[PDB]
């Protein structure tokens, strides 16, 4: 359904980091990815890995159902993307 | 992907309207359906219809690749969830 695919030039993350509110240090990594919306061409997003995850390999996935929940207002949002082997 | 339904009891909309800042009425169609999260049952959405849809008939739907966009800090986000017959 979504098609999803982490370049050559995307195969590792960055990672981010601060202080929480409760004063604990955090730490995001980020990794760039290419999904296809059916434009003239894919375009680029930013995808949040899940702590202790590396970053995903060069290659094609689809979406997780996990990525998906309900919002504030009753209509359905993504959360944090995450991507399967397609 | 994502698996949609439109039961019996949801066949149809209701209204809600408004006035724009550029003092323009408004008017939204709301309809509920179910979406399969995954979890034990399916989830209660509300969908926004766009102008001139009339509600979607009973039946099973997926998702439209049209409800996602690139968001505001670069990542994937719903816009309006369309829904195509499974």
């Amino acid at each position: 359904m979504i098609k999803v695919e982490i370049k050559p030039s995307q195969a590792q993350f960055t990672t981010r980091s601060g202080v929480s509110r409760q004063g604990k240090p955090y730490s995001l990594n980020e990794q760039l990815c290419y999904v296809d919306l059916g434009n003239e061409y894919p375009v680029l997003v930013k995808i949040t890995l899940d702590e202790g995850q590396p970053a995903y390999a060069p290659g094609l996935y689809t979406v997780h159902l996990s990525s998906f929940k309900v919002g504030q207002f009753g209509s359905l949002m993504i959360d944090r993307l995450c991507l399967v082997p397609a």
